[PDB]
């Protein structure tokens, strides 16, 4: 009873530390993780070390990584008090910076951006510690001949959001983030195209459904970060041109629709955006399919991620003054389900009977020099290291679940899975829940 949201927030940050690629800091808290992927580089040998490994693998997928950064920064901006109350403000900022420092490296030229390091097949064929990888790690990029409005746009949004986060604590860094954000948006807007049609390897892992929502999302964030009316005008012009008011609701690495709407509602105070947001939220609370125990069931993939993302949109809607009490309560029921109100915790390393076998390579490995290979994956025992803070895919439409390492549906973990979740936790702490 009564969950310690402050500690879960700290736990989520430990999950992101566990996803760190590159050279780890002396103050790393998740110390079983070691320096890795130190040879990541671009076509000309540009340094591309750092960033976050996407999920239980070691590929650096730029699209969901950027989305993760934008949402984490977003929560830091609107619910900073939540981080401070949990004594995790510094760490919260570091989680965002780990991503943005990498995006800066990936932005090799004004209209050139590396969206991936590591190949899906070569990476996934390996099961072991990241520092033990010996396979080639190709780096793929988008440019004026191979556009990626979605990838460049989301990265611009993330950079713009981070510039706000660091505006006072590190003005120099804030300025740099913004310079890159502006250039990446121009690239995204002037060279239209889906990044997965260029970086084809990503088409079977993180294919983009549509890049138009990212353009609006990016422009909105740039307006917020610059107060430059041109970005607001562009954001709203594209919103109307693309007719986002009628797009399917929801917020996730692929679709920014609901985020764009609640964001613009705040930035413009216009009733139209608020109407769209209300309709969406009321729909979720009153009609969207739910499991018998109350969990919003939006899809079989990353089920908890979808419910937590919805919870965050609800918390953001509450801030606009929309049915604040009921929206916040419902958001809490979704987070609380993930924490254990459905019978067991679905957050590794936390609560009652949590998942102990997440589909995750680094946490499954014993410490060197012991070998870590597919026999480790095949082990009947729980993952050697507890992956504190990771939100798994979750239970099925009937609240059924079995902790299985091979189950990449229910036991999948990923950076995008914890983004909305973590920001929602910060909001709950800020609200005094
Ligand atoms: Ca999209």
């Amino acid at each position: 009873m009564a969950y310690d949201y402050k500690q879960v927030l700290r736990d989520s940050l430990l999950f992101y530390e566990a996803q760190r690629s590159g050279r780890l800091p002396a103050d790393q808290k998740v110390t079983w993780r070691k320096d890795s992927a130190l040879n990541d580089q671009g076509d000309q040998g540009q340094d591309l070390t750092g960033g976050y490994f996407d999920a239980g693998d070691f590929v650096k997928f730029g699209f969901p990584m950027a989305y993760t950064a934008t949402v984490l920064a977003w929560g830091l901006i609107d619910f900073e008090a939540g981080y401070s109350s949990a004594g995790a403000l510094d760490d919260g900022r570091k989680a965002v910076k780990w991503a943005t420092d990498y995006f800066i490296k990936a932005h090799t030229s004004q209209n050139e951006f590396y969206g991936q390091v590591g190949q899906g097949d070569a990476d996934h064929a390996f099961w072991g510690r990241p520092e033990d990888m010996t396979m080639a790690r190709p780096a793929y990029k988008i440019d004026t001949s191979r556009p990626g409005s979605d990838l460049a746009g989301e990265t611009a949004a993330a950079l713009a959001a981070a510039s706000i986060v660091f505006r006072n604590v590190d003005g120099t860094y804030s300025n740099n983030l913004l310079t890159h954000a502006r250039q990446l948006f121009d690239f995204a807007n002037n060279y239209r195209g889906k990044y997965s049609d260029s970086i084809t390897d990503a088409r079977n892992f993180y294919a983009s459904a549509d890049y138009r929502d990212e353009l609006v999302w990016a422009a909105a964030w740039l307006y917020r970060a610059t107060n430059d009316n041109t970005y607001l005008n562009t954001a709203e012009s594209l919103y109307d041109e693309f007719g986002l008011q009628n797009w399917g609701g929801g917020l996730n690495w692929d679709s920014k629709v609901s985020g764009v709407q609640v964001l613009l509602a705040k930035l413009t105070n216009k009733q139209a955006y608020k109407d769209t947001v209300q309709s969406y939220v009321n729909y979720l609370i009153n009609n969207q399919q739910k499991t018998p125990k109350g969990l919003l069931y939006i899809d079989m993939w990353g089920t908890l991620r979808h419910a937590a993302n919805a919870a965050f949109i609800m918390l953001e809607a509450a801030e606009l003054g929309l049915s604040a009490s009921s929206y916040r309560q419902f958001a809490q029921t979704q987070i609380d389900y993930a924490l254990g109100d459905g019978g067991r915790s679905f957050v590794c390393g936390f609560g009652s009977n949590p998942p102990t076998r997440p589909h995750h390579r680094s946490s499954s490995c014993p410490p060197a020099p012991a070998t870590c290979d597919w026999n480790t994956f095949n082990s009947p025992d729980p993952n050697y290291h507890v992956l504190s803070g990771a939100l798994v895919g979750g239970p099925d439409q009937n609240d059924n679940y079995v902790d299985d390492r091979s189950d990449y549906v229910h036991n999948e973990v990923a950076t995008d899975y914890n983004a909305g979740f973590q920001s929602a936790l910060a909001a709950l702490v800020a609200l005094g829940y």
